[PDB]
């Protein structure tokens, strides 16, 4: 019975395994090409009401970070092990340089299962509109 943000956790979640499981994604990431990484889901976190989107490699390093200078950095909060390692999707809540925020995350995988990237969508918790 006790929440934090349930809905908007499980918003998320499905969003970010539904951008991880996008063919075109899968593709820009195993080519490292990141002009076509930022073309798809800079539409997608103009439409989307998500504070951002980041796009990790499989060692964590991002492919895609609302700040241009995160890119190329490492996913260093900690919280992404669990997609990375272990194929899992889940709803995070951590810290990270754009605040406290509810995260869905989820891997990238290519057709044989194997993880080659992570999609995090979050949501600012102090930005959240409230009910
Ligand atoms: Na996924």
């Amino acid at each position: 019975e006790e929440r934090l943000h349930y809905q908007v956790g499980q918003r998320a979640l499905i969003q970010a395994m539904q951008i991880s499981a996008m063919p075109e994604l899968v593709e820009a990431v195993q080519k490292r090409d990141l002009a076509r990484i930022k073309a798809l889901i800079d539409p997608m976190r103009s439409f989307s009401d998500a504070t951002y989107i980041t796009v990790g490699d499989a060692s964590g390093q991002r492919l895609y970070h609302v700040n241009p200078d995160e890119i190329g950095k490492s996913m260093e909060g900690g919280d992404s092990d669990e997609a990375l390692i272990n194929a899992k999707s889940y709803v995070s809540v951590r810290k990270g340089s754009l605040g406290s925020s509810l995260r869905g995350k989820s891997p990238i995988q290519d057709a044989t299962g194997k993880v080659i990237g992570i999609v995090s969508v979050g949501y600012t918790i102090e930005q959240l509109e409230h009910h």
